[PDB]
């Protein structure tokens, strides 16, 4: 039987026409999360209550319903239990949700929760907006001018986990197919050897950029870049690049900027002309450090996504407070970023701020902007004011040490 | 008929047992380069004759025979030869080989002519060090700090260009298979899918990872690192990572650090204890950023390689500076790095730091240790006195511009 308990007081977010009607009483759905999600999470929930209680004088509350999923789902509902099917169910039925690290065990067979709970309730758009909060230490020297949106695909590329296991059955049958049935010549060792499947389709491209575009739309950003490493994967990669640029030509008036191949979009809300261009994947890695202030939103497949996100997170000291949420048409669910750290779990010392400011993203998606700047304002005041967890302290100089639950009163106060 | 010709006065260098047998006077194959090749090109090989007539008081003289792929191929042999047969034969022939910059033709179907180099001489090791040259303008607080060697495998991963257009019957076959008789289910849109193939081998993995201890041996450098996303891609970069530390303890001794992962190999030279360890790439890529001291020898798969690399050379300013080379067992191809930037050609303005840096790689490797030491030491010397080309001069006060020539005089000057 479930061990979830629905809040008696509390009401389920519905959606109509692609719109979250959002009740002053909703119920939200958060797991934990394995490690220092026992230190986080707490810190979040309280954060976010103070956040509502200021904007709305206490007209608002969320009905936190605790779900789920990982080390603690199985200690809840037993050993084999590491993501529930209620879990899936919970999300979708209360369509936003939060969530801590989670990690996944080795030696079982079991492939990533994270991309399962992605792949499972179809939440294609990873989006991770990057920005540098005044007083963070960064390894860069201006990181002030980082300010990007990433939009990553979340349901495709080699992140899809098709694979097969040299030496199996499986990878000489595959292998054997490719080369007998395919004609395929460029395998050079095909003994010993694990094989990986990369797909990606024309409408798991266009789903994913025309989110992009409507963002820069909706945000009016300068620019979306779509990342990719089309010279050297042309059918996949390239195909994306090129979906991307059609997209934007036949769904959102793109015109061409001189020869090509930039395109100018007109912002129907500003009549600002955004550019969308694109930038080969190795080289924007160059890129972003270089010339950072000329990016704004990126839409590129899974596996640069997250290649790109971490870049730029570790760039303006934001490795251990990125922001993250996981988009579909029926839910959502926010996250933290960063990894369940175990050796800290329980000490209160880690920064709550990844969470947190996915709670922030979490509280602007259901419309509560005025909530969610508030958590913005502190997190900038708290920065800024030097009173911070161990990870950014221990890069600076007359910081005041703070625990992670102290931080997430700074936050508060700074509100 | 060919149009290369022979020098008259020169010798072949030869292979016996693994190592070349290099004359006083070798005869060295070079490619000119496409766009700016035309610039960087005349520049290395003075360069170069400076630093061999200075190191062996004219006893030695490298014999220049110029070889043709790319633009300048089509224009010498004719309409579709941009990379005749017989380029091939030489660079094996005559065991090393230096080029500038390459570029791909599209609209032809023609794939990457660099990475048709490398697959067809089976040059499995893409060798890229990367370290900081005092003076140069880095975006990176301490670029100081980093002094990797990067270990990228050159000849599997999705590089290998094994690929399927969307809606082609191919793509349709291979999708069919995939799913009526492998029984995949995770392609989310099987329809106007492309399709990759990701193959990684036991024997590919093994010696590009054998060449990498070799050299953390050989060098007496601090570790060798399996960067991989065996996390997610357990068949393909999992499989890396295995048999990268099953190399380590089969062939060389590796031993237990702690519980592990670690292992730890004795120089057989130096008693130096080699650690050998390993980072999922992501992460890896804000290490690099945040850590980077804690790093040194890198090995890693083809597509995480050219992101690593890149990444590498754009934190330490040298984005137009970083050598390269791929190494194979019959012969060795050393190049310039960076782009062919057409818009600049012929203007004697862009960096020749790249293809020289690369020319002292080329050196060390036929044994000729003081030549490429001199190069060392004019780059350190020129760069250190602020005597720079346009794109380092343009990010510092107090420089003096120097043409591209002007800068190869320059190393030649602080030799
Ligand atoms: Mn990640
Ligand atoms: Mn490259």
């Amino acid at each position: 039987e479930s061990k979830v308990v629905v809040p008696a007081q509390g009401k389920k977010i519905t959606l109509q026409n692609g719109k979250l009607n959002v009740p002053e009483n909703p119920i939200i759905p958060y797991i934990e999360g394995d490690g220092i999600g026992v230190d986080v999470t707490p810190a979040m929930l309280k954060v976010v209550d103070a956040a509502v209680e200021k904007a709305y004088k206490g007209e608002r509350k969320i009905s936190w319903m605790e779900i789920y999923t990982g080390e603690k789902s199985t200690q809840v509902y037993g050993q084999d239990v590491w993501l529930p099917a209620e879990t899936l169910d919970l999300i979708r039925e209360y369509r936003v949700a939060i969530k801590g690290p989670l990690t996944t065990p080795v030696g079982g067979g079991i492939r990533s929760l994270n991309v399962a709970l992605r792949q499972e309730l179809d939440l294609y758009i990873c989006l991770r907006p990057v920005r540098y909060y005044q007083g963070t230490p960064s390894p860069v020297k201006h990181p002030e001018l980082t300010d990007m949106v990433i939009f990553r695909e979340n349901s495709e590329d080699i992140y899809a986990g098709i694979e097969w296991k040299a030496d199996s059955a499986d990878a000489e049958k595959v292998i054997k197919f490719l080369r007998e049935e395919m004609g395929v010549k460029k395998i050079r060792f095909p003994e010993h050897c694990g094989i990986g499947i990369k797909p990606c389709s024309e409408e798991g491209t266009k789903r994913l950029v025309r989110a992009a575009i409507e963002y820069a739309i909706a945000n009016d950003r300068d620019s979306v870049t779509l990342v990719h490493m089309g010279n050297i994967m042309k059918f996949t990669e390239g195909a994306f690049k090129d979906w991307g640029y059609q997209l934007a030509r036949e769904e959102f008036g793109g015109e061409l900027i001189d020869g090509g191949p930039w395109l100018k979009v007109k912002n129907p809300n500003t009549g600002k002309e955004i550019v969308i261009k694109d930038v080969i994947a190795d080289a924007f890695l160059q890129q972003i450090l270089l010339r950072p202030a000329e990016y704004d939103v990126i839409a590129c497949m899974n596996l640069n996504g997250d290649y790109i996100s971490d870049a730029l997170a570790a760039q303006v000291g934001g490795i251990g407070i990125a922001p993250g949420a996981n988009i579909g048409d029926e839910c959502a669910l926010f996250e933290a970023t960063h990894g369940t750290a175990p050796k800290y779990a329980g000490q209160d010392k880690v920064n709550p701020g990844s969470i947190i400011l996915s709670a922030e993203m979490m509280l602007r998606h259901m419309g509560w902007t005025e909530a969610a700047d508030l958590i913005v304002k502190g997190m900038e005041g708290a920065i800024n004011a030097k009173t911070v967890t161990y990870d950014f302290e221990r890069l600076m100089d007359g910081a005041k040490l703070l625990k992670c639950s102290e931080f997430g009163d700074a936050i508060i106060e700074n509100m």
